[PDB]
């Protein structure tokens, strides 16, 4: 079971909007939003959504093996070994949000300070004293963004595993010489950087001239999540507020997922009559660019629906019922719905170019979707056991060191940590290792206000609801 099975099978159940069983639908985890600052919904005027992961969430692994063989022919084109057409795509390695780092060609799994919580090179994982060689202190700097790129979208799950394939082949084929910074082969070096950088060009190219889009969009049931409940949640949205989309993709992928997902037959609920999706949006706005969009923008274009190519010329005029922005940036948003920062809701899954930027360049409330909290929530509740556990220890831990033993605690511990991360795969849990919370999960806890497994969360609550977090007190105020 992939985590868009729960996902899709959640998305097949009508909506059953009496009162009640919303309130005991919101209270399974599951359908649960949850809150790390507090939002009063009555004040937001303007909901706002990504579409990719977001509106649109692809089939897993499906679409990863999709990228993964489109990359992997895309790399053997251009002149890497044949070999690589027998790599297969594995779901159970891959965690998101993983940090490739171009200089030794390590997978690692860091915390919010840059502390190694897992390496691994290729397939081999290194545990503790052979990584201080390479990292002396257990500690990388990933302001280092020249040196280190942070897998930080479901996109990325394609690469992060094809990076530890590529590692684990050139290490141990026989024409390969390895050295600490990449593969030697005769008068020709390959450094691990390099290879990164083919790589990354090699899913962009796939993304963007090869035939993913194309092949996505021929078996859109194969690939995409569809939820009858969309074209509700939204047309209630809109009742109360304006809703927007603001998307990177251009206007032709835009069009052909979002028909894909408003193609029911039927329009907000079974019995009325099938809207466009485009209907549901008082500001319809693609090639956003973020999270540049963000900051500057760019320059903001009109797109030809007929033709789907923009038209000549920076748009000027106001906003007008059927028109689709190209560009832009925040202040777009804001000007033509007449809204301040703090009245917008944006959705979206990039925890960086979504979330992060947004708000704090703009003052944005922020809902971070998060597809594979579903699985996560499976296996974290399921398996309990261990973390209480890892808890219980460090306390006892604490008071024997102020009063062997110690040294045996220590190890007892490494092994729970190990066998509880090995129960999400290979790479553990998106949000932690062991006691040790994540990078992404201290950045889901600073920047999404709000966070779920769906945005279709969101109609299991009123829409004057007080989403309240506790109060934050720091400990010498306890
Ligand atoms: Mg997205």
């Amino acid at each position: 079971t992939s985590w868009s099975d729960r996902l899709q099978n959640a998305a097949d159940m009508p909506a059953n909007m009496d009162k009640h069983a919303l309130k005991k639908y919101r209270r399974e985890a599951y359908h649960r939003v949850f809150v790390n600052r507090s939002l009063a919904m009555e004040k937001i005027k303007c909901f706002g959504f990504d579409m990719d992961y977001t509106l649109a969430v692809y089939k897993s692994p499906e679409y990863e093996s999709l990228g993964f063989e489109l990359t992997v022919e895309r790399l053997v084109s251009i002149g890497y070994p044949q070999e690589l057409l027998s790599f297969a795509y594995d779901s159970t390695f891959p965690t998101r949000g993983l940090v490739f780092d171009t200089l030794y060609g390590n997978l690692l799994k860091v915390d919010a300070y840059g502390n190694l919580l897992v390496c691994a090179h290729g397939f081999n994982f290194i545990r503790g004293p052979e990584t201080r060689e390479q990292y002396p202190n257990k500690f990388i700097q990933r302001d280092d963004t020249e040196r280190f790129y942070i897998l930080n979208t479901l996109f990325n799950l394609p690469e992060t595993y094809l990076l530890a394939c590529l590692v684990d082949f050139f290490t141990n084929c026989p024409r390969y010489t390895s050295c600490e910074t990449g593969f030697k082969d005769g008068d020709l070096f390959m450094s691990y950087r390099s290879m990164f950088q083919d790589v990354r060009d090699a899913v962009d190219w796939v993304h963007y001239k090869g035939s993913l889009k194309e092949k996505t969009v021929e078996n859109l049931e194969k690939y995409v999540v569809k939820d009858g409940k969309l074209p509700l949640l939204l047309s209630r949205m809109k009742e109360v507020g304006k809703v927007f989309l603001a998307t990177n993709s251009d206007y032709k992928y835009t069009d052909k997922i979002m028909t894909y997902l408003f193609d029911f037959p039927h329009g907000p609920k079974p019995g009325s009559s099938h809207r466009p999706w485009q209907s549901y949006f008082d500001l319809i706005l693609v090639d956003a660019r973020k999270p540049l969009f963000f900051g500057e923008g760019t320059v903001l274009r009109q797109v030809d629906t007929k033709t789907g190519k923009l038209k000549i010329g920076t748009y000027t005029g106001p906003l007008q019922h059927g028109i689709v922005y190209s560009g832009g940036s925040s202040d777009t948003i804001c000007d033509l719905l007449g809204a301040k920062g703090k009245d917008i809701l944006y959705i979206g899954d990039h925890i960086f170019g979504d979330i992060l930027k947004s708000k704090k360049r703009q003052g944005w409330r922020t809902f971070l979707v998060i597809p594979e909290l579903a699985q996560e929530l499976h296996v974290w509740t399921d398996k309990s056991s261990l973390f209480e556990e890892l808890q219980s220890l460090d306390i006892f831990l604490a008071e024997l060191y102020k009063h062997p033993d110690i040294s045996s605690i220590q190890r007892r511990i490494k092994k729970v940590t190990h066998d509880m991360d090995m129960c999400y795969g290979m790479m553990g849990s998106l949000f932690r290792s062991g006691s040790r919370q994540t990078l992404f999960a201290s950045q889901v806890m600073r920047y999404a206000d709000l966070y779920a497994a769906s945005f279709i969360n969101l109609l299991y609550y009123p829409f004057s609801y007080l989403f309240r977090a506790a109060h934050v007190l720091m400990p010498h105020e306890s």
